[PDB]
């Protein structure tokens, strides 16, 4: 450097987060100074123009990493599949034909999988990633549930200094004030979880070679929950997590014998086509071979999807692609909700500043409320369906959106309803105008700590009224007859949002302390 690069990586922090330079110790984590996905971009590309290497922001996050590391990290890059050898340096679209897995898996792995062994009849040892996650943890509890009682073993992947570090970091998600919880993922947590630290952008993924050896010998079927889930970051920085990440997961498949690979996505990928054109258990490259370059977030996604596909057609891999966003709350678990997401940090803020409008939605010519329906589906039974139907995937390829499609007029409006029928003090706005400049007042007066768990930093996409839309624009009927076919939960069918969810929305808000 000029200059040591560990001297440049600790005054960039301070000065980014405003820390004391002595409380920007080497050994230091980002997050643990004040750092978020926010900041951690901002001093990537600080980084980048400094010293003429990428500084991905996975990098800088995880839990693994310290300051020192991503010193390390620097000074490695000046003296692994990328952005610029798939895609091409500096490019600005991206291709379907791009994303071969020769650009991902060496040669050896590919030549031999057509050959591989076909799956196992029975599922006894399942690999979930992204355990820690929101929709992760509840699919790891519903493999724990299952194959406990038969002897079997959920693998879980998580990121962390080590084995113990990681275990700490999955425990904690569990503590959310329900002692049930807490004591019913510890007694199957004891008899059948194995907590690896790892990371799936890494060669191995992350893990000791004899781990990863072992696994490709011992795991029946894979669960890949996990990612980069951000909706503002460019694709260039979620290419390692998202995209890499995957191909990590494919090679694992693809060796010693073949695993049906879960692979969760999102509704992100139709960005650029029309809904009525997106179809939903279509080959993804064909519905979009071309793409611009959530934009990032459904590009990483999607070309994740196309790796599995491309591994579909090379060797019969079995895959099942289930596209999902906005999980809301889990419906018996106290303190369990997704804290960050836009439902969670709209219902607060209704509540923090007691203020709503008539409606959300476009209103009809006479002023009146119009019929909308709100797409979202409980946590408890999104995790169910996945697994029941994973279970089931051990041929082919096929895909389902995992999204909410009843026509019953359910939407926000009746959620505000449901709210003051319950108690909350939350006032009618007739004018939609005056309440959007009423709202954001009232939510910049509140404390600090509110502030940030509100809606404030989303408030563009209020900015306008939704229009009123019933039922889901996209094509639901693969995952919906899929559900009703296999018979799962109380419904044998997707369930319809209710007042007890959304009355449970104010007490988990409460009981966390928000």
């Amino acid at each position: 450097g000029e200059r040591p690069v560990i001297e440049t990586v600790q005054r960039a922090a301070a000065a980014l987060l405003g820390a004391s330079a002595a409380e920007v110790d080497p050994e230091a984590h980002f997050s643990d100074l004040g750092g978020d996905s926010l900041s951690a971009l901002t001093y990537s590309n600080f980084l980048h123009e400094i010293f003429q290497v990428e500084v991905p922001v996975s990098v800088i996050v995880s839990a693994a990493n310290n300051l020192r590391s991503v010193a390390a990290h620097i000074e490695k890059e000046r003296s692994r599949p990328t952005f610029a050898s798939v895609h091409g340096a500096g490019a600005t679209t991206i291709r379907a034909s791009d994303l071969k897995l020769e650009k991902f898996l060496d040669a050896q792995t590919l030549a031999a999988a057509p050959s591989l062994p076909r799956p196992a009849s029975e599922v006894r040892t399942v690999l979930l990633t992204g355990s820690n996650g929101w929709l992760g943890r509840f699919l790891a509890l519903a493999w724990l549930e299952r194959l406990v009682p038969q002897g079997g073993k959920v693998v879980v992947i998580v990121r962390g200094k080590d084995d113990k570090a990681a275990k700490a970091r999955l425990d904690s998600v569990f503590e959310s004030g329900d002692p049930a919880l807490l004591a019913h993922y510890e007694d199957l947590a004891d008899k059948g979880l194995e907590v690896l630290a790892g990371d799936f952008s890494d060669a191995d993924l992350g893990l000791r070679k004899a781990d990863w050896d072992r696994l490709a010998d011992e795991v029946d079927l894979i669960v890949h929950s996990g990612a980069l889930v951000n909706h503002v970051l460019p694709y260039s920085q979620l290419f390692g997590p998202n995209v890499v990440g995957t191909a990590e997961v494919a090679k694992l498949a693809l060796t010693k014998r073949l695993k049906p690979v879960t692979y969760l996505s999102t509704v992100a990928v139709a960005v650029g086509v029309e809904p009525s054109a997106f179809e939903e258990d279509g080959d993804i490259r064909d519905v979009s071979a071309v793409r611009s370059i959530a934009n990032g977030y459904g590009n990483s996604k999607w070309a994740g999807e196309v790796l599995l596909r491309e591994a579909y057609e090379h060797a019969g891999l079995p895959v099942r692609v289930f596209r999902s966003d906005m999980i809301l709350a889990h419906r018996k678990y106290t303190g369990q909700l997704n804290v960050p997401d836009q439902f969670t940090r709209l219902i607060l803020s209704l509540l923090a500043t007691g203020i709503a409008p008539k409606s959300f939605y476009q209103l009809d010519a006479t002023g009146g409320r119009q019929r909308a329906h709100y797409d979202g589906i409980p946590v408890d039974f999104t995790a169910e369906a996945i697994t029941t139907l994973g279970l089931a995937g051990s041929d082919g390829y096929h895909s389902f959106d995992v999204f909410n499609p009843h026509h019953d007029g359910v939407g926000l409006d009746e959620f505000v309803d449901w709210l003051v029928e319950a108690g909350h003090p939350i006032s009618r706005v007739d004018d939609y105008a005056e309440w959007l400049s009423r709202f954001e007042t009232s939510l910049r007066g509140l404390p600090e700590a509110q502030r940030q768990h509100s809606v404030l930093p989303l408030l563009h996409a209020f900015a306008q009224p939704a229009p009123a839309i019933d039922g889901s624009p996209f094509q639901t009927k693969n995952f919906q007859s899929s559900v009703q076919e296999a018979k799962v939960g109380a419904e044998h069918d997707i369930p319809h949002l209710d007042k007890a969810l959304i009355v449970k929305y104010a007490e988990d808000i409460k009981q966390l302390g928000l």
